[PDB]
């Protein structure tokens, strides 16, 4: 059988949020010896960044799940989907007790593409937006691989 092992990295825009955050992901690949299918997972790690100024800190992380098939046509490239599930946690003040999820979900979708399929190294590139009860989230991801 053959494995793949690809890191990256993105940042993310919060349209009508005002914050930005960065993260890392790592992705597993497995392929089948007779009839191949493309599956990557990845798993990808956010934090907040602080400015110094207001003197206030707040602890904000996100975490999402995704996965998704790819098709190779004239072994040339190969493009994939993925769909996900994220969720995010920040610090908590005493508030009166009304019914209420804990912590927020969104849901997450995008496309890649991979280039330059000779040699150990290949690249990766793709879009990524999520929703977020109301809230517009875009994430660029990007990153590189080797197979053997």
């Amino acid at each position: 059988a053959t494995s793949t092992v690809t890191g990256g990295y993105a940042q993310s825009d919060a349209q009508g949020q005002m914050n930005k955050m960065g993260g890392f992901n790592l992705k597993y690949r497995y392929e089948e010896d007779n009839s191949p299918l493309g599956v990557i997972g990845s798993f990808t790690y956010t934090e907040k960044s602080r400015t110094a100024s207001s003197g206030d800190y707040n602890k904000n992380q996100y975490y999402g799940i995704t996965a998704g098939p790819a098709y190779r046509i004239n072994d040339w490239a190969s493009i994939y989907g993925v769909v996900g599930v994220g969720y995010g946690k920040f610090q908590t003040t005493e508030y009166p007790t009304y019914k209420h999820d804990t912590s927020d979900y969104g849901f997450s979708y995008g496309a890649g593409l991979q280039f330059n399929p000779m040699e150990n190294v290949a690249l990766d590139f793709s879009y990524e937006q999520s929703r977020i009860r109301s809230v517009d989230v875009g994430t660029w991801i990007a990153g590189v691989g080797y197979r053997f």
